[PDB]
């Protein structure tokens, strides 16, 4: 069902995912003593550029906080403005897009 191709690791410690690669990553912080979760910086490598890994490790601090129940806010938001509009599942997360949709 959720068998990822990829092999996103959480590092706690790091509060970050790293693929199955671990140059690609993306980190986050729980701001709001816990409440949201800012999702910071999505990169990966020259081999996986534009195959969508590097919004699946943005998505994949969206699987943890949606479940959970928590609140998001990505700076990832070069995700955000264009993987969002493709796949508008995180909106009750966030603010919607990268930023508009908003107050």
């Amino acid at each position: 069902m959720a068998t990822e191709p990829p092999k996103i690791v959480w590092n706690e410690g790091k509060r970050r995912f790293e693929t199955e690669d671990h140059e690609a990553f993306i980190e986050y912080k729980m701001r709001n003593n816990g409440k949201v979760m800012d999702l910071v910086h999505t990169y990966v490598p020259s081999f996986k550029r534009g195959l969508g890994l590097a919004s699946h490790l943005c998505v994949a601090a969206f699987e943890h906080a949606s479940s959970h129940s928590i609140s998001i806010i990505p700076s990832c938001s070069y995700v955000s403005d264009t993987f969002l509009p493709r796949n508008p599942s995180w909106k009750p997360l966030i603010h919607s897009e990268v930023f508009k949709s908003s107050i």
